[PDB]
């Protein structure tokens, strides 16, 4: 009477596991590897809707010059002033870059016009800067491709002596992040597997059943690696670093922590004095609703994230989802069929130890006999974390995030040597109107807005028509001039119809007091406008500080959404599994809690040890993790406490305690220890969120498991399992 599902696993386990190796394989070997797919199928970092990325390709469009919305900027530097050599190999560089329209869309020559000659050369004299809107929107594989371009015809060139070329810029930040993150995959992929390897020697103490483990981690990797590739490759869906990294080691994960929970189970069923089949049987009715609902509950958390709106997000979501689902289905087909393959010859995967952990068993009792005073601890624990928020930050920029010797970096390296930030990150604003304005009393107006943007706090330069450097030149005599001309030609569209100030704050921009300055600028200008011909005009502002302001923007509602999603779904979950709306609301409720030890000990970590801010989007790709997990967990706790119950709340209770006690602790230290192996990437934000997700699930696997959501119980008693009675 043995169940089909089981019998069928059993019967016919060498089919399925060859079927489920040439799956992969013909997976892996027919589309190409994913870190190709991921370079190929890279997306833009910014919505399409941003108001930034909007301003800056309405300026290219109106003024006739680039569609683009990334620019990135040249600087040459010099060991002494550059001169006319300097010169002549600047204006010759710009002819290159100009010449290839593929890549370089646009180059605002300033250091050659004598007119703004002095707003693109530093005070020193000894270097220069020159922006280039390159094809495509920053992040995605044409716009690294364009940086690419650029920077091979920037430095592949015959230099003077003493002068070296630099293309920095965000779009080259991000390229060069993306870079980075693909080649320390590897790395991340080596240092895991080692990890695992150590890990699983410890806890079986048998080299078979390492090599077991290991054999069915690397199919599910394998599998979820070739699919996502495959499908990334069709053009299915977008694909970035941060994505195809957590793919691989959620995978990884997932993978070992599905195979510990069956050997566990199989190994307490042999221990128990069953034969090997009815070992097998008791395995499989024991653990494949915990560990389809646990998979579902990744798959769905991370899935939560295809309704966000930073592209990032949206893009690592689905992708994410697929990868676990196909796990998922190689732990629950493959998994079985392995074990008993391998279990049919010698002592294979029968346990070594043969023994109960009396640890396990004093930490029951003494969670039933005082669970009060566990769970309070526990709770403080748990939200002591809470005191990093004071002193919590984020910054937007990358450069901190990435190594020295990569390109972006040492050429902003460069251009803080020589110029400041504020003039790296230039911000631009459009004022259009429907008519001509090249008129004088037009130009007056101009200088008008221009002078009510300088008197905005934190506005170093406003460089326009009527201010080529920011210091003013208004009889016609001045029009008639050729320089007033080129000015024009340069700060106003070709028709007339619209005027584009280049702001440089006060400062750094790229702050909060940026954004204040931002929203200040968008009042003073409309403050200008009223009362004059331009009334009617539309004003767009773009630039690095637009930018990030739209990121903080899409961070927080993203997070917010995330978050809200992941609780609902995963409460979903594990109300239709348990059967309990009581038991479900305390697992949601305790890895609730565990996120703010975990978002501590991140804090702690990083910013007051190491020293490098955490990552604007660490805490949203986190928290999804930590949820999932921290619930799979409980999950775990609770299905054999609903299995032991029949003996008693509190003797179950205890049996769970001792049942699931070695088992998910070895899976939670895996999975812990493999998020943590992500902090060996050279991109620093990947290894603060596998760092923070490390910790998080310490913190669970300790804390949270052990003694919270057991201590819940016990208070709780009948009324844990409501509303079914018990």
């Amino acid at each position: 009477p043995r169940p089909r599902l089981p019998w069928f696993l059993r019967t016919f386990a060498v089919p399925i596991i060859l079927a489920w190796v040439a799956v992969v394989a013909i997976l892996n070997t027919v589309v190409p590897t994913l870190d190709e797919v991921g370079e190929m199928r890279a997306v833009s970092m910014a919505p399409n809707d941003a108001p930034s990325t909007l301003a800056i390709k309405r300026v290219g469009q109106v003024f006739e010059e680039y569609d683009t919305s990334s620019s990135v900027m040249i600087v040459l530097e010099g060991e002494e002033p550059l001169g006319i050599e300097a010169h002549a190999f600047y204006d010759k560089m710009v002819a290159d870059l100009r010449a290839d329209t593929e890549h370089v869309q646009h180059v605002q020559d300033f250091w050659g016009d004598t007119l703004t000659a002095s707003g693109a050369q530093s005070v020193d004299g000894k270097a220069a800067y020159v922006q280039v809107y390159i094809a495509g929107d920053q992040g995605e594989s044409l716009a690294n491709e364009s940086v690419e371009a650029v920077r091979k015809i920037a430095t592949e060139r015959e230099t003077p002596s003493g002068v070296k070329a630099y293309v920095t810029g965000a779009a080259a930040t991000s390229a060069d992040q993306r870079a980075e993150g693909d080649a320390s995959m590897k790395l991340i992929e080596g240092v895991t597997f080692a990890v695992i390897t150590v890990m699983l020697l410890a806890v079986y103490r048998s080299v078979i059943t390492t090599l077991i483990v290991l054999a069915m981690v690397v199919l599910g990797l394998s599998g979820a690696r070739g699919i996502v590739a495959f499908l990334g490759f069709y053009n299915v869906f977008g694909l970035t670093t941060f994505a195809t990294n957590m793919v691989v080691t959620l995978a990884i994960a997932a993978a070992t922590d599905y195979a510990i929970f069956l050997i566990g189970r199989y190994q307490e069923a042999r221990r128990a004095g069953e034969d090997r089949e009815s070992a097998y049987y008791t395995m499989f009715h024991g653990t494949a609703h915990v560990v389809l609902a646990s998979g579902l509950t990744i798959a769905g958390a991370t899935l939560c994230l295809h309704f966000t709106r930073l592209p990032y997000f949206q893009t690592m979501g689905v992708p994410l989802a697929i990868g676990m689902l196909i796990v998922v289905a190689a732990a629950l087909t493959a998994g079985p069929a392995v074990i008993s393959v391998v279990s049919r010859f010698g002592k294979t995967l029968e346990p070594k130890r043969f023994s109960r952990s009396p640890g396990w068993h004093r930490v029951g009792t003494a969670t039933v006999r005082w669970p009060g005073a566990i769970l309070v601890c526990a709770v403080v624990a748990a939200l002591i974390g809470l005191l990093a928020l004071p002193g919590y930050y984020t910054t937007y920029d990358d450069r901190r995030y990435l190594p020295d010797d990569v390109p972006a970096n040492v050429g902003y390296d460069a251009a803080f040597r020589h110029f400041s930030q504020a003039k790296m990150n230039p911000d631009l604003m459009m004022v259009e109107t429907d008519r001509d304005l090249r008129n004088p009393a037009d130009f007056l107006v101009i200088d008008k807005i221009a002078k009510a943007l300088k008197n905005v706090h934190g506005i170093a330069q406003v460089q326009t028509i009527t201010r080529p450097d920011g210091d003013p030149i208004l009889p016609p005599e001045a029009f008639e001039t050729d320089d007033f001309q080129r000015g024009m030609k340069l700060f106003m569209s070709p028709d007339g119809h619209a005027v584009r100030f280049t702001i440089i704050h006060q400062g750094d921009p790229l702050t909060e007091e940026g954004t204040a300055r931002m929203d200040e600028l968008k009042v003073a200008a409309a403050d200008a406008i009223k009362g004059t011909p331009f009334e009617g005009a539309r004003i767009y502002l773009g630039g690095s500080a637009a930018t990030y302001n739209d990121m903080q923007i899409g961070a927080d509602y993203d997070l917010i959404i995330v978050a809200a999603s992941a609780l609902i779904l995963i409460f979903i979950i594990m109300m239709v599994l348990t059967r309990a709306v009581v038991a479900a609301a305390v697992i949601v409720g305790t890895v609730v809690l565990s996120l703010a030890s975990a978002f501590g000990l991140s804090v702690l970590l990083w910013q007051h040890i190491v020293g490098i801010p955490l990552h604007w989007m660490v805490l949203p790709m986190s928290v999804i993790v930590l949820l999932a997990v921290g619930a799979d967990y409980n999950l775990l706790l609770v299905s054999r406490m609903k299995e032991e119950i029949h003996a008693g709340i509190r003797t179950g209770i205890i049996r769970a305690m001792v049942g699931t006690g070695a088992v998910v602790t070895a899976a939670g230290l895996v999975f812990a220890f493999t998020m943590a192996s992500m902090a060996v990437s050279s991109l620093i934000t990947i290894g603060q969120v596998g760092t923070t997700i490390g910790l998080g699930l310490l913190f669970d696997t300790l804390v949270v498991r052990s003694l919270m959501t057991p201590s819940i119980a016990t208070l709780l008693g009948r009324w844990f399992w409501w509303p079914q009675r018990v």
